[PDB]
């Protein structure tokens, strides 16, 4: 694509002022939130708790696995990551994700 997963995470770490923490990324992805839309309390609502398996939209359509081990071109387009993180962080958490959250989330997801 136009980027690597490491280039994306390094850009978020620089904006956050701190290195990514994959354990924090895992905890946020699996968390149940209450600030967003009622139908999407968690990232897992659509991507599941195991991102090597397919996910599902709110209507039951299949979403390709988020793990790069299952779907190889993941996180290789910078605009596509921002586009989905913009929409999905707002739906789940109710606000954009911070650069530190994005760094943490991608560092966990990029290793799956
Ligand atoms: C359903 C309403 C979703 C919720 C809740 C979350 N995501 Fe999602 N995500 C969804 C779709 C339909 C898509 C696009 C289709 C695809 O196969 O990519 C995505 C995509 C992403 C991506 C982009 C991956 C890439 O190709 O670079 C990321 C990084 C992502 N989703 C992360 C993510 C997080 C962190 C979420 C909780 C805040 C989350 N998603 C929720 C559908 C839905």
């Amino acid at each position: 694509g136009d980027t690597s997963p490491a280039q994306l995470i390094a850009g978020y770490e620089a904006a956050a002022g701190a290195p990514a923490d994959a354990e924090r990324g895992r905890a946020l992805f699996l968390s149940t939130q209450t600030g967003g839309k009622p139908d999407t309390p968690s990232c897992t609502t659509c991507h599941g708790a195991d991102v090597t398996r397919a996910g599902q939209t709110r209507t039951g359509k299949e979403i390709a696995p988020l793990a790069p081990s299952a779907t190889p071109d993941r996180f290789t387009d910078s605009a596509r990551v921002e586009k989905w993180l913009g929409r999905n962080c707002n739906s789940v958490i109710g606000r954009d994700c911070t650069p530190g959250e994005k760094a943490d989330l991608l560092a966990w997801l990029a290793a799956q």
